[PDB]
C-alpha cells in the first residue's frame, strides 16, 4: 500500500467519480461562493474542493491556492476519503502521516487541516471540503458543525449537477480524457476549443424551452499594460479573478469560454434582448466592484463587452462575429463599457 | 404591500421554477440550519413571494407553511437590490402594524437578502428573523449575502434537473397544492401517486431495480400521549427533516399516514436498498429529538423490497408494509428486508 493507501473498493470508488463528469470540468460561480463562505467563516488561508482522480487530487474549486492539482500520495484528502468522520489535523508536522510531506516541509507549510468527506449519491466517498491553515488548530465543536454543513452544501451540488443534462451530454458525449483539451486550467473555464464542443448543444436546449441564444464577447481592459508593468504573476492573478467575477455574472446553464488571452466568450440562454444586456451590464459593474488583489497590490481592473442575439436560423459564427464587431465599438468608445447590438 | 410594475413577469419567473408547493429540500434544510447557526439567530426562512401569500420553500424556527403577502417584509424586501435590514421592526413606520410583530412571534430583527431566478426577477428572499432588536455587521451582512446567493445558486440548478423539467411539463401549480403535506413538508399519498410512475420510466430507461422502504415512527402514540400533541408534531416535522437528510436528491419520498413515511427508491439489487433503510434509522436514532427544550428519543422501525419486474406497485408497497409489521414486532428500531 503506497504513501496514501486506496481504499479496497477504489475501482468502484473511481467508478462513481467518472459517472459524474465533474473531474477536468470549469469552476462554477456556487461552488466558488461556497469555498469563499468558507473560507470567510472559519478565517483560514486556503479551503479546497478537492477530488481524488486517480493518482492525483484535483480541484473543482479553490482559494487560497494557485496548484491545479496535487499528487494523490501528497494529499491530506486522499487520507480523509477513508472514513466516514472529518480528518482533523490540529498540527500536521507533528502528525505521523504528514510531518514529511513537502506541503508542510515546504510551502505553503501546513500546519492545520480539516476535511470533510464529499459523496456521489450511492454513498462512494469522491473527495473532500477542506480548511488548511498554516497556524495549529483546533475546531471546536460549533465551528465542526458548521464545516459539516458547508460540506453537506457542496455535495448536495455535486448531486444535483449529476441531474443535468449538461452533465448527461458531459459524460455521453465528451469521453473524461477530451475533457482535458477542452479546459484552460489557469481561468478553469473551457477553452476555445471547449466552447466548440458544446455550442451546439446549447442552441439545441434554447430550441426546446423557445429561448434566444445571446453571445457576450467581453475584453479585459490593458491586459498588456498590467501585465508588462507588474509582474508576469500579477496577469495570472488577474485573469483569475476576473474569470471568477465572470462566473459569478453568469448563470449555471450559461456556457463560458477564455477564447484568445484576455478574451471571454458567454453564450447565454435568454428570454429577450434586454435580459441578455442586463447580464452583460452585471458582468462589467463585478469586474469593476473592487480592485484585483496582486500579491499585496490591489490592481484596478475593468472590461468591455459586446453583445448580441443570435438570430433564428443565423449561423452562430456570425453571431459571434456580430458580438465581437460590437466589443471592438465598446473599447474604441472608450472601454469599461457594453454595447448592444 | 407594495407590488412592482413588471408584477406579471416576476410571478411568471416564479412559475417557471417550478418550485411553490414543493417538498421541503435536504440541501436547503442544511442551507437555512447553517444560516440559523452562523448568526445565533431563532428564524431562518428561504420565503417565495407568491400572488398574495408568502410561502416557505424551507423554514427553521417557525411552524406556520405561509402567511400573507401584505404588509409582510419580504414583498417590500424584494422591491429593491440591496438587502432589507431592519433592525427593530416594532419602531419601524412600515411594519410596527404587523400581526407578526404586534402577536407572535414578535419579529424585531429582520435582515432579507432577494432571491433571483434566471432572469433577475426576484421571486423571494433568504431571511434571519429574531425577537430581539439586533444589526449586522457588514461581515456579517457579507456572509449573509453569500449564503443567499448559494440559495439562489441552488434554485436555478434545481431547475434544470431531470425531475424539476418533469414538474414543469405534467404537474401544474395548481395541481401541486393538494399534493404536498404542509406540516411534514413532503408529497402527501396523492403526490406520491402522480409521481410513482415517473420513477418507473427512470428506473427502466437505465437498468435499475426500484425499492420501497416503508417506515413508521416508534411509540408515536406514546409520545403524543405523554408530550402532547405539538410534542407529536415536533416529532413528525423533525422526522422527515431526517427521512429527506438520508435518502437522496432524486429519490421519492412521502407521509403516507399519520405517523408512516414511503419512499421509493431506484437502486442497483437488494444490498444498496437495505443500506438505505438502514441509514435513516441510524440517523433517527443518532440524537434525542427536541421537543420544548425537553430532548425525546425517537426511534424508527422499517420494511423494505425490491419490485419485480412488471410487478404491480401496489403490490411492492403490500411486502414492505408487511415486512416493517415483522419488524415492529421483532422489537422495533430495526430494518427488515424482504
Amino acid at each position: 500500500m503506497l504513501a496514501c493507501p486506496l481504499p479496497p473498493d477504489e475501482a468502484l470508488r473511481q467508478q462513481a467519480l467518472d459517472d459524474m463528469a465533474l473531474v477536468d470540468t470549469p469552476a462554477e460561480h456556487y461552488l466558488d461562493a461556497l469555498v469563499e463562505l468558507a473560507r470567510e467563516t472559519f478565517g483560514v488561508k486556503t479551503v479546497l474542493i478537492s477530488l481524488i482522480d486517480h493518482d492525483r487530487q484535483w480541484f473543482k474549486a479553490r482559494i487560497g491556492l494557485d496548484a491545479e492539482q496535487t499528487p494523490r500520495d501528497l494529499s491530506f484528502c486522499g487520507h480523509a476519503i477513508l472514513a466516514s468522520e472529518p480528518l482533523m489535523v490540529t498540527d500536521a508536522s507533528r502528525d505521523p502521516r504528514f510531518h514529511d510531506n513537502p506541503l508542510v516541509t515546504g510551502p505553503p507549510f501546513i500546519r492545520f487541516y480539516a476535511g470533510e468527506p464529499l459523496h456521489a449519491s450511492n454513498g462512494q466517498a469522491i473527495g473532500t471540503l477542506c480548511l488548511i491553515d498554516p497556524s495549529p488548530r483546533l475546531l471546536d465543536l460549533r465551528e465542526g458543525r458548521q464545516l459539516n454543513r458547508l460540506s453537506i452544501l457542496a455535495e448536495g451540488y455535486l448531486q444535483l449537477r449529476s441531474l443535468t443534462e449538461h452533465t448527461r451530454f458531459l459524460r455521453q458525449e465528451i469521453d473524461r480524457e477530451q475533457r482535458k483539451s477542452l479546459l484552460d486550467p489557469l481561468t478553469q473555464l473551457w477553452n476555445r476549443a471547449g466552447f466548440h464542443a458544446l455550442h451546439q448543444h446549447e442552441l439545441e436546449l434554447a430550441r426546446a424551452s423557445d429561448q434566444r441564444i445571446g453571445i457576450i464577447y467581453s475584453d479585459i481592459d490593458h491586459f498588456k499594460r498590467i501585465n508588462d508593468t507588474l509582474g508576469h504573476r500579477a496577469g495570472d492573478s488577474v485573469l483569475r479573478e476576473a474569470a471568477s467575477r465572470l462566473r459569478a455574472a453568469l448563470r449555471p446553464e450559461d456556457l463560458l469560454a477564455r477564447f484568445g488571452g484576455e478574451e471571454f466568450v458567454a453564450m447565454v440562454r435568454v428570454r429577450e434582448t434586454t435580459e441578455l444586456t442586463m447580464i452583460a451590464n452585471r458582468i462589467r459593474e463585478l469586474m469593476e466592484a473592487t480592485p484585483i488583489d496582486c500579491a499585496g497590490t490591489s490592481v484596478p481592473v475593468t472590461i468591455s463587452a459586446g453583445c448580441t442575439l443570435a438570430g433564428s436560423g443565423e449561423e452562430p459564427e456570425r453571431a459571434l462575429a456580430r458580438a465581437d464587431a460590437a466589443l471592438y465599438d465598446a473599447k474604441r468608445a472608450g472601454r469599461n463599457r457594453v454595447v448592444s447590438v
